[PDB]
């Protein structure tokens, strides 16, 4: 998409950064330009005290139709290994920046999600789809295996049988099927999707943000640990959150529940407006 | 709950130990008193030749509403690190004793199941819920991450997307949702739950008890092994069961199927009354 | 089944090897004869340029009712450890040959699938069941734990709760339940099953066969890797596929999509008839 | 050793708890009495503000000659599985309490170290031996495999070849050989051993104690992680140490090096007497 | 080496099977003929009640100079993938049969040990070298990476730095260096090697053979487990050894130590001649 | 070191890129300027057809004295979390670029190597030290745990006991000790070090460069795999090297050994001047 700075756009609304792939006429294909610009935008939004949540959406009828077969594959193969490695590092680096983002991330998938879009899909903590969205590991249909981690995304989110069929047959899952097999959290009609995402973002914004970061990372990390190692790890993490959370939110919440009896944590969030312990 | 020995109760009925969290007016919150008494009760029931199955239920409207914010957190923080570590070891030790219990374990979850109740929920081999039960990682709602292993429980039982939403949003799953996402085996109306649990216990009691112990441990252990390592491990385990099972139940069953033709193992259990090989 | 060479049969139809367990009157039980003959048949079909897909079905009312309690267990125990180890190696070796087969594999499960049939069930990449099929870890019902890897199969395919219940209770899953819990891909009436399998095989045959092999192995392998290790591994695999695929199918497909615009990989396979890059 | 409270002794000298196995005439064999008393002593010393280091030594000519063949094995086998499991839990629990101890631990091994003494040997962070000490996995010589984790100790400390020979041949390593193969840190004549241990303890006491705890745990934990997972884990740990260390020792040390230039951390410890940042 | 049955020879002496690679004039290169014959010989010796130990040596100046560049590589590449896979399976299968052998195995390495000889070298439990032996990952010197697992052998036995240098530089280790870096147990002059191996074999033959098998497997297996998983695994293994060991050697040994006081297991093996418990 | 472009220097000599940390008067401390410039230099040298090997040395009396306590820690803490994360990503990213470098890497450590220098030390494939070099995890001496992966470096290279002592005691290893415990490959007098490194580089340059890359990565990767997974992985890697190596060096070498008999791979590298197969 001619200018690099035009390949991604964003708006800040009510402390949510709404970030969009912005190559609509190229179905939001991941070119090196988009991969560099997406990192730049993610890097500048990450530690803004007024950005609580990042939503990743797409302009036009695609969410993301994968890597750019022209600009990511053909043009880089022409500059040899050096060009291939530079292009790969640009794509992998922004998926990783999104995966470990300081703020909670949400995929808003209204349309086409193919191939190398699976990395960014997985890198979002939560994911909400339109019924009319279509998800495919289309890689087998153009003679390549599902790289950019896409095979691992399918295996880490979906049942083995479902991942195997998805990668071998290159057939598409509807939003409803993507939700049934846990590729995404939920599917709904396209005309309801933005409002649901906005509601989820507004709920996260009400939580202690430090607590949400430590929790979302804990979920990602304890997948790659034994039960017994994860038990000790979660204790170590809470000691870190104790340092990070200057608001001392656990003591604030304990006072509101035990002493004030103004909320029940089983039924709703503590009031982080209040600061008395 | 004033006296330590009153924090847990049990009944033995038809070789099933029905164990209940017994702090109903405190929603069965896990205080250090309950954590010590639960270990004591589990330890004394474990190797009783008349206890075939242990069911973990709760008195009052909660199953278990998590750790006691007053007695487990506030009062122990006041005695410093020493008090915190003593309290943590008491909670972790009984969840582990339950997780590796000599006898099959069943969670009977009729009501509230929150936070640090996830360890005991996972430590039960099987789990049956009331439709009216509510399951939550409420930790984020009082500003802490889901410790006492609860994050790992969510990740080891439920699809990653579901675990992520559950831990970040602190919203509750109904019994039906808890069953759909494999937090529990089944959900049913509260008025049907005890009878279903009683039926499941009576089925396990009819199996070779040594076989059930070796099998339930095998399921837990092979999650943390490669396929190829698990293949050899399962051979090693059967050699152990051969030693442990004095009834020589595999030869008893082989005679009943091959020679007597009185049962078909695909369709029902062998008669462990009979002892001829 | 008296002669070893009669324990397995196959037909080649439209480049699909239809292989059948052929001990119908013994419910296709895995005897040492069948284990040796199944390896021999799999070994001779594997690298045939006219075999694109292998389907594993069964003659008679069983798919596979497990190991032969008479010929695999009783008769080998009578020749001691030496006989037991020889028999075990014959069973494990053919399940492994099937699991890593050069060609895509499909389980066509019309009927009984018990115990040590789980290894071959898992060793097939894809699996399609009749509603009337019945799947059981019947091992607990004859006093043994689910060996021949069967416990690991249950844990690698199904949710932990479901695997635990399945192994401890020795109750059977219907085809529909086997599909809901991802033991198989799909369930349908028995009279529709062969046609669905034939359709799936004919779709795989249309893909680049080298691409399908590399992909199906990738799915199996990345389960046993961290996300970050799997990212690099998938790059290494594509470099291998580049060598293996003399048809240079990725460049063929790129031309058809970018230059010719005759297909869209999100919506269907490239035409591997064409050879221009 | 008739009274349980006599099976272990300790002295506090210059903030070092010198703990000794105290069954000299039974070569410090681990009986259930000693296993219970060792946990009690470790538990009461752990969080003493005047205990900086714990040294584990032995009275008489043995350090520890393993499990008590009479009181740990024979007498417990006589009370059946229940007695065996109680005895095993008592031994495993104190080795684990020592392995994760709040304070740095040192093994002072002057003499015999056999079998089930390997768990406590490994559970000590550091280990110093007399030339005249003798270390053996003597288990094979009395027909058992090296349990109580001893096989794993040998594999986690020594080269595979050395561990294999040690476990299969049941021959003894001298102190010098134990040091060459990294079973211990150092070996020296018995008459020099206590002074070296005293010197090592006095060096640890001069460090920031919170820093030593976080570091020693980090070493133990990162063995069971991939490089890339360990990188993130070590960041999480430092955030915890930031909370735990009220002395804010990293800022104290930075001032002494950058501003005051009174020490060089490459060459010695910062002065934790000073409190200015 | 013209006839397949001539590629391997063996002698039985004092219950030790002395097996030799027998292609001396081809430096004992692993051809498909040798790979098939080595499996056949290993398979027939394994469960002989008069074979306690297997030693793997070589005829002529090589132990094993790796895979046969002519018969294993060139001739099989000429029959395509099918020929390559058949040849690979023959080599891998016998290395694995040796690695998990029922009996203890010893490598007697008097001379050249190169490349694909590392699999068999590692598959032997113990290894003894001549000073004049030379060990090399010569693969880099003929433009291939160290396959047949050789890279993994180097990493599992030697320090990472040593393995890296060994694989990248294709320079040779002397016997003494091979012992210093734990590729083998010991190095000695060639004229002393056979007698040392004979002495080691005669020591293993005096141990309880079932105990040696369970122990040697435990060492190999606990490398691929967390400490805490290995603790439970070793308990499971002893339950298996209890079944396998009809001699009830642990009770025999306990009587000889506790009651008879005729041996000290720290200092020597129990007398397995005696059978009283 | 005032200008960013001055913090690193390099020379190309005989196809070796000699790269030096260039803040001699600050003992080559890793400031954000150096971390950015080191990535830039590594990135531009990596795919130069005239760069076969990269050596990492240091100007002045240090190799690398760790992170810059002023510019990496103090100044970034002053810009908050955003500044800390930016600085961490710059350091981690260049250590990783070096660790997976297309070309073989060598650490030339003539002097001080402290703390956060361990990441770059480990990221070099090979390492050669001066006797007068001093290696320390000095972190404990300034009250922090050994981050920037340094703890993991110590555990992945050195015996557990040695790593534990090194991290807890903050005492320094000499070059000779660093070599004995496998932190580096070799130690020699400082006046011999450059010539030895030059000789090692000139040997690597004579090998097939594609072969060296695939091999060095294989060594790093198979540490984090089971034996059985590593066996298959190494086959996959050779298929990749077959694609990457246009020189078809394995067939060139096979001709020189089998047909021409001009070299013996056990004793030296094939002549990659020659191109006939
Ligand atoms: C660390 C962890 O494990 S987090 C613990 C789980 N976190 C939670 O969110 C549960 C905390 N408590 C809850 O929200 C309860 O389950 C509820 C509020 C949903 C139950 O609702 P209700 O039926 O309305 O009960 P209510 O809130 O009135 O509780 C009744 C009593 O139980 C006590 N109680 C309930 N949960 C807890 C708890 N986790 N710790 C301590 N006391 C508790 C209440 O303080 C109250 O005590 P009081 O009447 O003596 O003042
Ligand atoms: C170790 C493992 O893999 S466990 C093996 C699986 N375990 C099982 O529970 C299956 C064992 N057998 C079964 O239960 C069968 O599938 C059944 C009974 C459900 C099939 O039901 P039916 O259609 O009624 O068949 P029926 O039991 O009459 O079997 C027919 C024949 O097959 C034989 N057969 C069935 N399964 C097996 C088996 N696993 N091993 C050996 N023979 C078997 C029967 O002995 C009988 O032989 P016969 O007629 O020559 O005497
Ligand atoms: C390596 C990977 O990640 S694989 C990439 C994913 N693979 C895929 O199968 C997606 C490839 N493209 C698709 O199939 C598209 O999503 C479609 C065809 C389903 C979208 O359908 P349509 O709405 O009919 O769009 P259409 O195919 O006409 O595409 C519109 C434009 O986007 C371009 N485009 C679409 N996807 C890509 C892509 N992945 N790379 C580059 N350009 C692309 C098309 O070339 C076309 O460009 P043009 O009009 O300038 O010639
Ligand atoms: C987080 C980590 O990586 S920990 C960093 C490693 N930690 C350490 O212990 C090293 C810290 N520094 C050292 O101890 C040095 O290597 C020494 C002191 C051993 C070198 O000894 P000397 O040769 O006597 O050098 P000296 O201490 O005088 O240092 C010379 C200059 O380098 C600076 N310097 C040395 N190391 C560092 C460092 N790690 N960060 C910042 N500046 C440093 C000194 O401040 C001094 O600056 P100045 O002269 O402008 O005031
Ligand atoms: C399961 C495990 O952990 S295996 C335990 C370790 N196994 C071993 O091989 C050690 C067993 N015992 C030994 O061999 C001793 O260390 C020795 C024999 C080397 C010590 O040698 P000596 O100094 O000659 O001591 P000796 O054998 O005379 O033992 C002295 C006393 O300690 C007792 N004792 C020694 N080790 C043990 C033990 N592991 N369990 C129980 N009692 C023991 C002896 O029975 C004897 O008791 P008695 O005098 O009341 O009859
Ligand atoms: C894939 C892998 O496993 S790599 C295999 C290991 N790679 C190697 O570097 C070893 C290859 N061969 C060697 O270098 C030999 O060990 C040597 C050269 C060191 C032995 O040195 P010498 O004693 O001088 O023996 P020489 O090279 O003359 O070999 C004698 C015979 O053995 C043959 N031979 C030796 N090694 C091999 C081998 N790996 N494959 C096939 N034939 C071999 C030689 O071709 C020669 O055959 P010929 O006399 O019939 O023509």
């Amino acid at each position: 998409v001619e200018r690099e700075e035009d390949t991604v756009r964003y708006e800040i609304v009510n402390n949510v950064a709404w970030v969009y792939y912005n190559r609509p006429t190229k179905r939001n294909a991941q070119s090196p330009k988009l991969n560099r610009q997406m990192l730049k935008v993610l890097t500048e939004l990450e530690f803004r005290d007024d950005v609580g949540v990042l939503v990743l959406g797409g302009e036009g009828p695609a969410w993301c139709a994968g890597m750019d077969l022209k600009e990511y594959f053909r043009e880089t193969e022409a500059e040899g290994l050096a060009g291939t490695r530079k292009a790969q590092r640009e794509a992998y680096t922004w998926w990783e920046r999104l995966r470990w983002y300081q703020k909670p991330t949400i995929a808003m998938v209204h349309g086409w999600c193919f191939g190398g879009a699976y990395g960014p899909l997985f890198a979002c903590d939560l994911a909400f789809a339109a019924d009319e969205a279509q998800f495919g590991l289309s890689e087998v249909n153009w003679g390549i295996l599902p790289g950019g981690g896409a095979t691992k995304v399918a295996v880490d989110l979906m049942p083995m049988r479902v991942a195997m069929y998805h990668a071998m047959m290159g057939e598409n899952l509807s939003g409803q099927d993507a939700a049934r097999y846990n590729l995404v959290n939920e599917s709904m009609p396209a005309d309801q999707l933005k409002a649901r995402v906005k509601q989820v973002a507004e709920t996260l914004i009400q939580k202690n943000w430090a607590t949400v970061k430590y929790t979302k990372d804990a979920v990602r990390r304890v997948k790659e640990m034994t039960y017994d190692n994860a038990e000790d790890y979660l204790i170590r993490l809470q000691e870190g959150l104790n340092w990070f959370d200057k608001s001392d939110g656990r003591h604030v919440a304990m006072k509101q529940f035990l002493d004030d009896k103004t909320f029940k944590p089983g039924l709703g969030h503590y009031d982080k407006t209040k600061t008395e312990v």
